[PDB]
DNA sequence: GTGTAGGTCACGTGACCTACAC
DNA sequence: GTGTAGGTCACGTGACCTACAC
């Protein structure tokens, strides 16, 4: 009864579901050159990518909201600027 | 010899560096709620989340750029405003 | 509950790629 | 080059968690 067959074939389509879904992780990112390294670095690498993302977007947004109250002042301008022109 | 002993143990000391290294992977991010959901997922996942950061990163800084153009005309505007002024 | 089955891990190994020596 | 060693994979298994039935 082929009960290792079945088995050693599905820990198979297991392990080639990584090795697949693995380089969708690493070409996934930029700073491997799109060639080798570390299965153990793919994550490294990406590891770091999600502190990145964070990082230089949750401030990026707020500078588009510094950019608010930049525009904020200019309102105020706007308030003196005329009381009849346009 | 230990030929069997420091190698079935060096095995030991590279997959734990995954199991830990792993978890930096999927603890990095937020969809997961901290818990569970195979480490094939976890790159499922996170896979995703980088056409996430691209995808919205990439339109949202060019939009501060369109805020760039939206002042821009705002120049005009200023440009028009007063000639003798403040 | 006692089946029969799928997914999911972690272990123990057997290749192969290096590259340090000497 | 022929050593002796480290890292790196992928395979073949042996547990355990379920949860569908019946």
């Amino acid at each position: 009864a082929d009960k290792r067959a079945h088995h050693n074939a599905l820990e198979r389509k297991r392990r080639d579901h990584i090795k697949d879904s693995f380089h969708s992780l690493r070409d996934s990112v930029p700073s491997l050159q799109g060639e080798k390294a570390s299965r153990a670095q793919i994550l490294d690498k990406a590891t770091e990518y999600i502190q990145y993302m964070r990082r230089k977007n949750h401030t990026h947004q707020q500078d588009i909201d510094d950019l608010k109250r930049q525009n904020a002042l200019l309102e105020q301008q706007v308030r003196a600027l005329e009381k009849a022109r346009s």
